[PDB]
């Protein structure tokens, strides 16, 4: 629509946060999501699978148990796994420790008529993320636009805390004066390495600037209305510009004035995760 | 001294990482160094107190076994630690991560140093487990002690950094992009880490400030770079000076799906 409506979206109940596909495309990745009956408590759709204009679908299972998930999911689907053979003499991993901790990733599976990579994880790890930044590897993620499929009231309570410090952290990064667009790729760079290290992606890193203009409306979508709560922080650019502007739209950016005072960069140092007390 | 010089330095002996300050200020750093009587094998120099535009003086004491250290360091100087509100928990501290003593003073000066084990750094340099450490070692620091040791397990710390912004960044760029990018990459390790007892400061004056110590660091490695090369002519080389912030250098690199597929594969995060 406008990036004027954007400015007027409802914090306290994430909209946000509240992104979904196209009717059809939200039916057959919710029909995936589902046709795993070992249970899912928050299924995250993400990549250019989700995000369109073939491809392998990139999706995160966060779920309450992972051994016990596995072990479901190991009788439902064996053949979404391949494991590595005894060529030698040892290696040999349990349930807990190869199924218990990080991501463990299913890649190149057929599922009702799509080709997909689900990545499975801890719930708890996530949330836990989300909330101290023990590593960022997860929270990184989810600092950028992705679909919560299922789960999702429950998911963006917990991540918008997750949500307004990487705003903050870009506001620390950022000089007086700044455009959306400087924003945004700040932001990205932010989770550049953790989503390379936690193999999100089996294709190549993408360029921080293809990154953000492709998806340009959702990271407006994302933070235009944070930027808009943050005290200190003033829109440049007129109410015509805004209610005249496509969020999809990159040929202009908006810019921004922002309170660069000690006392601003001693707040928004101590609210981040890292600094909690 | 120019920008052309800087692009004839020898990777080979680690000349672009050898930063260090005019012989006044790199007295009173050794003397502060020195004064220490647990072993240090590589002592680091940085921020304020170091590069300077009295402060308090930053130090990074890479030592061999840090409890022991530790152990020598309580004796000499127990007025250092603010343990006394209170070891077992103050030992477990010791072995991981950066145990800074604070607003400490020391042969004339006011100091600040944080203690690590060496081997956890130049295992991170390699591998990258966490990049905490070695993510201030991808931006300027001063060597004061243990300099050919450390830059050698350096090098390949900032060739990868200088990689990772080469995958971040579009076919055309300029160095000012590249060392701010670069800057993000260790932006919230700083601040995990603690680094600084001050506010952080924003990337575009951190770069600037150090503008000539990023373009030591990087424009040889850029140099050497297969794909990557100068757009400007080398007689505007050799009319810069390094510390010029009203012109930065441009860039053109290949960006084909191999290119990009090669700088992906030699990053320290391969466990092959
Ligand atoms: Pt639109
Ligand atoms: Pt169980
Ligand atoms: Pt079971
Ligand atoms: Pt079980
Ligand atoms: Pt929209
Ligand atoms: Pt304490
Ligand atoms: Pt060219």
């Amino acid at each position: 629509c406008t990036v004027a409506q954007l400015l007027k979206q409802n914090l306290l109940t994430f909209e946000n946060q509240r992104i979904q596909p196209e009717e059809e495309l939200k039916e057959n990745l919710t029909k995936v999501v589902n046709y795993f009956q070992a249970p899912i408590d928050v299924a995250v759709g993400y990549g250019s699978g989700v995000f369109r204009q073939n491809p392998m679908i990139d999706f995160i299972f966060q779920v309450e148990d992972p051994v016990k998930w596995h072990k479901i999911n190991l009788q439902q689907n064996p053949s979404h796994y391949s494991f590595v053979k005894n060529f030698g003499p040892g290696f040999v991993s349990t349930l807990q420790e190869s199924f218990g901790t990080g991501v463990y990733y299913n890649t190149h599976v057929e599922v009702e008529g799509n080709i997909i990579k689900y990545g499975v994880t801890s719930k708890k790890d996530v949330y836990e993320d989300l909330k101290n930044w023990n590593t960022m590897y997860l929270a990184g993620r989810f600092q950028k636009p992705v679909v919560i499929l299922k789960g999702e009231d429950e998911f963006y309570k917990e991540n918008s805390y997750n949500l307004s410090s990487a705003l903050h952290v870009g506001l620390l990064m950022l000089a007086d004066r700044f455009t959306e667009f400087d924003l945004y790729k700040t932001i990205v760079s932010l989770s550049y390495l953790g989503d390379i290290r936690m193999s999100f992606f089996a294709e190549n890193p993408r360029k921080v600037e293809n990154i953000v203009s492709k998806q340009i409306a959702f990271f407006r979508k994302l933070y235009l209305p944070l930027l808009y709560a943050e005290p200190g922080v003033h829109f440049i650019e007129s109410s015509e510009v805004l209610k005249s502007m496509d969020p999809s739209d990159n040929s202009r950016y908006l810019s921004f004035h922002q309170n660069i005072t000690k006392d601003s960069i001693s707040r928004l140092l101590n609210g981040l995760p890292l600094n909690l007390v």
